[PDB]
Parts: structure tokens; C-alpha cells; sequence
């Protein structure tokens, strides 16, 4: 199951962050081949950013999943296109990738 | 060694509610652990937009870093223990996400120096 | 090789301090790691109930991650650097927490592709 945690310095209203996390879920889901019922995604906006010396709109993103590098970029250029059609700067956009073990992940109470 | 829980939700919790979750989160993870009650660091983020499974329905993201002591054994208990508290905090126990993250002592810092 | 400082306290801070310290922090992580400032990701989430050694009082969470580049040398000048900052604004030495997370090339993104 993947998980997306996103951060941003920009504001956006209750209707847009619901509309984000539903978009961008739908691309994580595309992109990974796994279905949207195993997808999770967190939206933190209206944080403090800072990225090359300037606070200007940002975004920092985190992805991980159960189990490379073909498919990250893959990601890379879908998780990006979304931002840069909603008004951000595609060098502001930062993704980090961290593939995980399925003993090391909780659900339901339980491990895999 | 203290090991640390970040947890984020799209719940909302009142002040004084907070203040309950991450004492009893945190002593929760210090009973399971075996490290004592004090010693464990608590991140709690309430009113984020979350969307798990296609709904942004009420659900809760949990990271819990430990160095070293997180076998495949702990991590159900520990996973056990933490949902529990939720489902008994008006949270189903399938909108419940747990990731564990064992790191290395050279890796993880406190009071300015590493282990 | 960008590295990425993500903090999160439970201090409230003005939206000048806040200005204020994602600039003095990522200059010390430029400063410690021997990066140029472009290349730097600083992230400041203040506010969030925060509970470390069973009290709530003012605390720090921090995770800086880096492609390589973190020996357990620089983890502790980083450390050091890291923690001086807040001890300097209001907070005490050893309710700061900071977690070090190498990642791989392959593993980080930016513009679309990874490294």
C-alpha cells in the first residue's frame, strides 16, 4: 500500500485540499499499478517553506510503498504535473522516495 | 535510544483532547517498547486533509521510529496497542496506518550529539 | 544532492519567526553539510501537540534527510549546529529530538526525475 505526504506553503481552501488529495491519490494509483483502495495521502498546507533561500509557493513530497528507479521517475513527472497546472514552479517541487517492508507496515491492527 | 511516534489526522481534537492522546500514545509505546514511560517523543497533527482508500473519511497516518528494537514481534503488538486506542477514540480500525522505521544510533541525535 | 530539513514543535511562532528561522536554520544545514543554499529544502510546522518525556512543554522534532553526505562526523556537528539554533530561541537542549535519514540516488526526486 502507498502512502503520499505532502507539504506545502501554500493556502488552500477545505474544497481545494479535498480535491487535491482525491487528483493526486488517483495519479499515485495510475502510476504504481496498485488499486485506490490501498492509497493514502496527507496534505499539511500553510507550513512555514523555505527552499533555496526562498519562501516563495513550494511544495515537498514524500512517497513510500511496499516495494524502483524507473517507476520513480514515472512518479516524479506525474506527481509534478499536477502542481504545475495549479499555479506552481516545477524547480519548486521536491519528492523524496522511500520504498518500505511489508513487516515494518501497520494496518487494521495488524502487520503483513 | 527514545523512540518517537508522529502521527497525523484529519480528525479534529480540542486542546485538552490532544493533550490526553499523546500521553496515553506515548505510554502505550513505552509499555510495548520496554523503554520506560517518559522516554519516548510524541508528534500530533490534527485537522490535516487526509484521504485514505478514496475517502476523507476520519483516518490517522503513524510513523514510529525507533532505533533498533522493532522486530516483526513488537511491530504487531505495537501496531495492536496503537489501534486500540483509536477504535476506542471513535476511529475504525481499517482507516488506521501504522509504518515502522528502524534507523541506526550514528543516525538519530539528541542534546546535540548522536549514539 | 539536496537535503531536506522537516521540523515540527509544538512552540507558536509569528509568521516572521517562522520567515525568519526556515532561513537561519537552512543556513546552518548549508553551512554543516557544505551545500550551497539553492540546493537546500527547510520545512517548519509549528503548533502541533507535542509531548517528549511525558511533558508538553516547548520541543523540537527534526528529520534531515540528505543523499548521502551523513557520517556519523557531521551527523554530531549537525546535531550541535541544529540544536544551538533552538537553544538560542527559547527552547532547552535536550527536549530537542533530531532523526538523520540518508537516502539513495535513486530513491530522491526532483523536476521530475531522480538522481
Amino acid at each position: 500500500m502507498p502512502a503520499l505526504v505532502i507539504k506545502t506553503n501554500a493556502k488552500f481552501t477545505e474544497e481545494e485540499k479535498s480535491k487535491a488529495t482525491e487528483e493526486l491519490g488517483n495519479i499515485v494509483s495510475k502510476v504504481l499499478g496498485k488499486p485506490i483502495s490501498y492509497v493514502m495521502v496527507t496534505l499539511e498546507d500553510g507550513v512555514a517553506v523555505r527552499f533555496g533561500g526562498s519562501d516563495e509557493k513550494a511544495a515537498f513530497m514524500s512517497l513510500m510503498s511496499i516495494g524502483n528507479r524507473a517507476v520513480n521517475k514515472r512518479a516524479s513527472a506525474a506527481l509534478t504535473k499536477w502542481f504545475t497546472d495549479h499555479g506552481f514552479q516545477g524547480d519548486r517541487i521536491y519528492i523524496v522516495f522511500n520504498p518500505k517492508s511489508a513487516e515494518d507496515w501497520g494496518f487494521n491492527g495488524d502487520t503483513f
